């Protein structure tokens, strides 16, 4: 019947493709991107903003901007992962009535399931301009160690937004099916998987067509964020330094600050320099505008730390599979931040292999989520 729309809703970002004919296509939403902000927020009047609108107000807005919700969706109140969270977001969490850990602003509670289903909402709008009619039958991806009570909180968060679930699976197989490993006779997998808000490493066995999880492994609070983050506060230091002028007070500069962090961050993944140029951020004797470069040295510097904690995870992971670098006979790159250099060259080091990269990392989820949704359609 009516075609399956395969959506990988993320963590900090979402995708959403579908089968047309023999290939995976990735749709654009109405701004002309191809991934969406996994990002919900009400403003003061209680209007609501989903996406890049939510996203570009993070800063200004910080009681009211749900981000990285699927951190608590699913979850207990008193789940560690929940209780850490708290700790590293500044929206209010809170316990439900029946004790699970639910978000509130402006003194209305939500569920995960319901900010999830916002973006789902959205991700739904975006198929049904492609597809002129609507969208019934969804497969939503989850990452391998989703519990039963993760997985069917988002199930449910799909019912929201009128979605029929037919299936969730796991983002790395999801990624193994983007890369055609659907045939494999006999192939070990890693599943290198570094996203705006959490990382991953998966290792996969392949046998005649079965998909098995051998290990997990990551941190939920490593993401290309904190990249982006370590990057504002060195500007923000060697601003004060060459004005005297501190900008961590001032919510509108540091929005227009991690707005140019992120941007340079990417710049610097095709190019070895990239200029910050920020006019007028500041009216403190007379206005100042801030202008640094910033090298792609400079930046891997500022950064080491970050990249380095996705190390330890891996070897775990491959301890815990009973594998070596010898056995895995590819590794697959899943999430934007792995279009940074150095983090491909961690990859290369790890794993003994140069990455594969045949299929955009950003949509690589979303396209197996679609293959899997054409399978289902009998198609
Ligand atoms: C070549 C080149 C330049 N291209 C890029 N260079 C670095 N970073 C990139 C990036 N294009 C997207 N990114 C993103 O990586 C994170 C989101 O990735 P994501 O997988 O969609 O997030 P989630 O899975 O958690 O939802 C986020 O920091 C953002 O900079
Ligand atoms: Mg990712």
């Amino acid at each position: 019947k009516g075609a399956v729309v395969g959506i990988d809703l993320g963590t900090t970002n979402s995708c959403v493709a579908v089968m047309e004919g023999k290939q995976a296509k990735v749709l654009e939403n109405a701004e002309g991107a191809r991934t969406t902000p996994s990002v919900v927020a009400f403003t003061a009047d209680g209007e609501r903003l989903v996406g890049m609108p939510a996203k570009r107000q993070a800063v200004t807005n910080p009681n009211n901007t749900f981000y990285a919700t699927k951190r608590l969706i699913g979850r207990r109140y008193d789940d560690p992962e929940v209780q850490k969270d708290i700790k590293n977001v500044p929206f209010k969490i809170v316990r439900a009535s029946n004790g699970d850990a639910w978000v509130e602003a402006h003194g209305k509670l939500y569920s995960p399931s319901q900010i999830g289903a916002f973006v789902l909402m959205k991700m739904k709008e975006t198929a049904e301009n492609y597809l002129g009619h609507t969208a019934k039958n969804a497969v939503i991806t989850v990452p391998a160690y989703f519990n039963d009570s993760q997985r069917q909180a988002t199930k449910d968060a799909g019912q929201i937004s009128g979605l029929n679930v037919l299936r969730v699976i796991n983002e790395p197989t999801a990624a193994a099916l983007a890369y055609g490993l659907d045939k494999s006779e006999d192939k070990v997998i890693a599943v290198y998987d570094l996203g705006g808000g959490t990382f991953d490493i998966s290792i996969l066995e392949i046998q005649k067509g079965v998909f098995e999880v051998k290990s997990t492994n990551g941190d939920t609070f490593l993401g290309g964020e904190d990249f982006d983050q370590a990057l504002l506060r060195h500007i923000v230091k060697e601003f004060k330094r060459e004005t005297g002028v501190d900008l961590t007070k001032d919510n509108m500069a540091l929005q227009r600050v991690r707005e140019a962090a992120e941007k340079a961050k990417c710049e610097l993944s095709s190019s070895v320099q990239t200029d910050i140029n920020l006019p007028y951020l500041t009216m403190d004797s007379g206005p100042k505008h801030l202008n640094m470069k910033l090298t792609r040295a400079q930046f891997e510097g500022i950064v080491t730390d970050l990249i380095r904690r996705t190390i330890a995870p891996c070897q775990k992971a491959m301890q815990d599979a009973e594998v070596s670098k010898s056995d895995i006979g590819e590794v697959i790159l899943v999430g934007g931040m792995t279009r940074m250099p150095k983090v491909q060259q961690t990859v290369q080091d790890l794993f003994g292999r140069a990455p594969s990269k045949a299929v955009n990392p950003d949509e690589a989820v979303a396209i197996g989520a679609a293959i899997q949704g054409g399978v289902l359609a009998g198609d």
